[PDB]
């Protein structure tokens, strides 16, 4: 199929921008990175930043995840994201997403070797 590490990849990774410029970024990017395919994802964040310091959320703080595992990690510092979350009025197949671009921590799950990010949990 494709791993759980390069899927992650596809579904958040964005380091070409720093940010998201337009209102119309999230149905661009949902869009070229095949999330509204089958159906609109509902919601889906993009990390403007290189994989590499991505992946060194691995190694940060560790926290509990949304589910209760504990293979979460927050970064520690605040990092550029754009939130894209489908509009009300949003039906597939025409998909519509609303941007938020903001600064803030991320938290991921990590697993395998090397210990990667397999999982977008949450911003805060």
């Amino acid at each position: 199929k494709e791993t759980a590490a390069a899927k992650f990849e596809r579904q958040h990774m964005d380091s070409s921008t720093s940010a998201a410029s337009s209102s119309n970024y999230c149905n661009q990017m949902m869009k070229s990175r095949n999330l509204t395919k089958d159906r609109c994802k509902p919601v889906n964040t993009f990390v403007h930043e290189s994989l590499a310091d991505v992946q060194a959320v691995c190694s940060q703080k560790n926290v509990a995840c949304k589910n209760g595992q504990t293979n979460c990690y927050q970064s520690y510092s605040t990092m550029s994201i754009t939130d894209c979350r489908e509009t009300g009025s949003s039906k597939y197949p025409n998909c519509a997403y609303k941007t938020t671009q903001a600064n803030k921590h991320i938290i991921v799950a990590c697993e395998g070797n090397p210990y990667v990010p397999v999982h977008f949990d949450a911003s805060v």
